[PDB]
């Protein structure tokens, strides 16, 4: 069994940038793909980003989906952060042999 270590909870000001980290307890990032979940209260789960590369039409852009050759950790900037970029974080993560995974539990709060 594999876990994703990422930031624990942060805030800040609105219209700073924001970059995520997720981790895998294997160290396999750049060869695997990312996704990010984005969850609240008075809503539901809606993927902004999918294969850490898809972006949709319909949610702002302002996510990145990026990784490092170095295979250590997938690294996201968000540029354009504001009170709708409030809400709690979570990211999945699947090699080759399936099995799915998921976590990256991070509360970004927008002061």
């Amino acid at each position: 069994n594999f876990m994703l270590t990422q930031p624990h909870s942060v805030s800040e000001s609105p219209g700073k940038t924001v970059t995520i980290s997720c981790t895998r307890s294997s160290g396999s990032i750049a060869s695997n793909y990312v996704q990010w979940y984005q969850q609240r209260p008075g809503s539901s789960p809606t993927t902004v980003i999918y294969e850490d590369n898809q972006r949709p039409s319909g949610v702002p852009d302002r996510f990145s989906g990026s990784i490092d050759s170095s295979s250590n950790s997938a690294s996201l900037t968000i540029s354009g952060l504001k009170t709708e970029d409030e809400a709690d974080y979570y990211c999945q993560s699947y090699d080759s042999s399936n099995h799915v995974v998921f976590g990256g539990g991070t509360k970004l709060t927008v002061l």
